[PDB]
């Protein structure tokens, strides 16, 4: 019973912007920590940013920092990923994630894994 419903994901030319969203039907106030990671072909998966139930506390993996935002509306459920002058190794497929552990955001420990999202950055 806990889904975790993504969207935004596609095709984009470099240096365009996605919003990637995930959404959590029901009563979510148990999961502390959502986030989202991402896993390329060949490459390991790798945290990309998180934020705790109250908005207030976020982190990102490096490479992103200054191009994401994550933010967290909890009236309508949703966890939102802005993400701005994307790029060829930004490609990969991203995964929603969310955990109860009061744990650092970028701990990888999360129990509840989305089904994922393709995200491809086309530099043609």
């Amino acid at each position: 019973q806990v889904q975790l419903q993504e969207s935004g994901g596609g095709l984009v030319q470099a240096g365009g912007s996605l919003r990637l969203s995930c959404v959590v039907p029901g009563r979510t106030i148990s999961l502390y920590r959502m986030g989202w990671f991402r896993q390329a072909p060949g490459k390991e998966r790798e945290f990309v940013a998180g934020i705790n139930w109250s908005g207030d506390m976020t982190d990102y993996v490096d490479s992103v920092k200054g191009r994401f935002t994550i933010s967290r509306d909890n009236a309508k459920n949703t966890v939102y990923l802005e993400m701005n002058s994307l790029k060829p190794e930004d490609t990969a497929i991203y995964y929603c994630t969310a955990d109860p552990k009061l744990l650092p955001l970028a701990d990888s420990s999360y129990g509840y894994w989305g089904q994922g999202t393709q995200v491809t950055v086309s530099s043609h």
